DNA sequence: ATTTTTTAAAAAAAT
DNA sequence: TATTTTTTTAAAAAA
């Protein structure tokens, strides 16, 4: 599968967009036999996510803010795992690929991505901003 | 006791030092009946700590780096609790006073300060740089 | 005043 | 290999 190189190029375009960005992504997806619609959806979700990060002061300011995940970030997470799974990638490999260890689609580690993916599937969390909850005993 | 206002003024001077800084601190300590030597020691330890933070990219860069505590920061911690205890302050009050909730001598919460103080006293940790250890199971 | 327990997240083993 | 549970660490607050 060429899903990794496609996602990599999608991020490359989001980080430096031009009037031919989406056309190039469609072409790359087509040549790889990857669904064009889902490829473009990811490009647009990623664009929004990065725009949101900037509205939150930037990647560094965001990674340390009180927000663990943004609603758009979770939408992106679900779309990324879904397209990669359809392309026959193993879960462990997807978590690695999307993380800080590789493509850096998300400013998250493979475990942050994978634990969240399963909580999302188990409906332990909703598709909405998720605040960083503090540890420690609860007040009396 | 006037230990809180003394520490506050010590930090005020460290944040904007002049040729009369230490003289003013000595005077304030004297008028409050607080040991002058320990007051000056704290001024110098605090100065070093803030210089170290700057060498580590700044307060924001440091609070998120892989270092939990700096050696000089622990030396400062011990000196601050010691002088405050001698001035009859309760432990809970000291942790609050030195923290982000009040004087901000340290870029730490009252619990980070208090838990570390006791680990230091119990010799569970040494007076040296302490790295931020990651959570999670240990590898097989 | 000092120690222990609890919680939440992250990491990786267990299933 | 997909999903769940356990473990560890730090932080928060009870014990």
């Amino acid at each position: 599968s060429e899903i990794r190189k496609l996602l990599q190029e999608i991020k490359k375009q989001v980080d430096n967009p031009g009037n031919s960005s989406t056309t190039e992504i469609k072409k790359m997806a087509s040549e790889a036999g990857i669904d064009e619609q889902t490829a473009e959806e990811i490009y647009h979700l990623l664009t929004e996510f990065y725009q949101a990060v900037e509205e939150h002061g930037g990647i560094e300011k965001y990674m340390h803010s009180n927000i663990s995940w943004l609603k758009i970030e979770l939408e992106l997470l679900s779309a990324c795992y879904q397209i990669a799974i359809l392309e026959d990638m193993k879960v462990l490999d997807i978590s690695e690929m999307l993380s800080l260890n590789d493509l850096r689609i998300f400013p998250k580690t493979p475990s942050q991505l994978q634990n969240t993916y399963y909580k999302l599937k188990k409906e332990l969390i909703q598709v909405e901003d998720i605040p960083k909850n503090k540890p420690g005993r609860k007040r009396k």
